[PDB]
């Protein structure tokens, strides 16, 4: 249910509720078509294939590489981050923690993943032909990546094939699959390791969320960080 993959990077599988994934899909639908929805970025680090994104709370400007207040594009400005999202990250945290702490066991030192407030939430929607290129999340704030704040990640619908590891080479990248409802934390010493998505697996979204959410093909993550 909870598993360990390397120092400060918990995935816990299925953790979303099913109530919550199809509010998160809804209210990521009515944001989307809105002002500061989904657009297609023209650059992002690693490169991309059908690739939307659109940002919560703070923007991350893709042709500048800088975090802002508005879209430079079209001045917008995104959505505040839900205060639901942000309770179902703290929990995240709080469940990873729990579980770091009866992995201990006593040969090295306990481990302890540092607290989230969010003020970023990267929406990413792949389309089942989805890609995302191995790159570091390097653009927050030198305390906040000294610290090891960690990044949060959502999954829902289509099954992503997640790559990560401590170099720009998929030779040396490790794969996990990313399913609906699961989420992902990595800080601490893995707060750095580079990361991607090589893979959409078609037709993987569990029926009833695609039924009761009215989910379109493909994968919606949100990647929740702290500036
Ligand atoms: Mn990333």
């Amino acid at each position: 249910p909870l598993q360990y993959l390397r120092p400060g990077m918990v995935l816990l599988k299925k953790f979303l509720k099913h109530d919550d994934q199809v509010d998160i899909i809804r209210r990521c639908q009515k944001l989307g078509i809105g002002s500061g929805g989904f657009y297609t970025p023209g650059y992002r680090d690693g490169g991309k294939l059908s690739l939307q994104m659109m940002c919560l709370g703070k923007n991350w400007d893709p042709n500048s590489r800088s975090y802002g207040d508005t879209r430079p594009f079209d001045g917008a400005q995104p959505p505040s981050i839900p205060e639901v999202f942000s309770k179902i990250v703290k929990d995240a945290i709080q469940a990873s923690n729990e579980f770091l702490r009866q992995k201990a066991r006593p040969a090295n030192d306990v481990e302890e993943l540092p607290p989230l407030s969010p003020d970023i939430c990267l929406v990413n929607f792949y389309t089942s032909s989805g890609k995302l290129g191995l790159h570091q999340d390097k653009d927050e704030t030198k305390p906040s990546l000294h610290k090891g704040l960690p990044v949060v990640s959502f999954s829902l619908g289509d099954t992503a094939e997640f790559l990560y590891g401590d170099v720009n080479d998929v030779d040396k990248a490790s794969k996990v699959d990313l399913e609906s409802g699961d989420v992902l934390i990595f800080g601490g010493k893995s707060r750095l390791i580079f990361h991607g998505v090589s893979r959409i697996k078609p037709k993987t979204a569990p029926n009833w969320l695609t039924d009761e959410a009215k989910l379109r093909p493909g994968r919606l993550n949100l990647t929740f960080r702290q500036h």
